[PDB]
């Protein structure tokens, strides 16, 4: 009675797509997090886990970053973080990127589960809340949303 | 915690989508399903929800009918169904869809809960097992599948 994998697929109205997997071997153990896209300028996106798993109205929907441990904005790396806090997407010349994390605060099981919410690649990148402005220790200052996609469980 | 709504955007290609808004009060209560779609033939189609929240492969790798409790397929109101079985959304014959029911075998908590999981909706219409084909008992032999997605927390 515990997932090992789900995925997501990511679309938008910007020209952005992408798709994002995950595993996980145990319960409580890490995630292994691989993710794909084409369509992005060139540079670091922020990609975070957001509360909604809504996508009724564009992205908007998805609401802010899951954030279980109430705590602020920050870096995967950080202890103060949002448990949807994965750090920046890089994008080259030719709008293609190629993301690899292995996360020990996301999970596919219990009250960090992402199971059911949203994925999201900005448009700028993540400060990692050390940007010092009014939205660094929010959101990283990322901007708006290119595209996201509700995270599904997925087979064995 | 616990949820009490939940959400799912259905597209695919061929001209269908559509919106499933789900309702839970309590627990362990009964969910109440919306659902809205627009691009469907006139008359009845398959809506179940499946195993994966996998729509990928233009939902080919969704999965069987979410059947926890290991039965035939049937209609909502039978003893004997798939926890998945929502029956037939019903086109109008300017192809649009509203769907309303109460079904107390689907949940958004617990062991029977379809979030994370796959909505979809049938070329054709369910037999609700009474087809006397094959299939019948297994899929209600509603044909391919127009449009799906996953089922995403809701804000509540
Ligand atoms: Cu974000
Ligand atoms: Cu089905
Ligand atoms: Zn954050
Ligand atoms: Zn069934």
């Amino acid at each position: 009675g515990s997932n090992m994998k789900a995925v997501c697929v990511m679309t938008g109205t910007a020209g952005v797509k992408g798709v994002v997997k995950f595993t996980q071997e145990t319960d409580n153990g890490p995630v292994h997090v691989h993710a794909e896209f084409s369509g992005l300028k060139a540079g670091k996106h922020g990609f975070h886990v957001h509360e909604f798993g809504d996508t009724t109205n564009g992205c908007t929907s998805a609401g802010a970053h899951f954030n279980p441990t109430k705590q602020e904005h920050g870096a995967p790396e950080d202890s103060i973080r949002h448990v949807g806090d994965l750090g920046n997407v890089v994008a080259g010349a030719d709008g293609n990127a190629v993301y690899n994390a292995t996360d020990k605060l996301i999970s596919l099981n219990g009250s960090h589960s992402i199971i059911g919410r949203s994925m999201v690649i900005h448009e700028n990148e993540d400060d990692l809340g050390r940007g010092g402005h009014e939205l660094s220790k929010v959101t990283g200052n990322a901007g708006g949303r290119l595209a996201c996609g509700v995270v599904g469980l997925a087979a064995e």
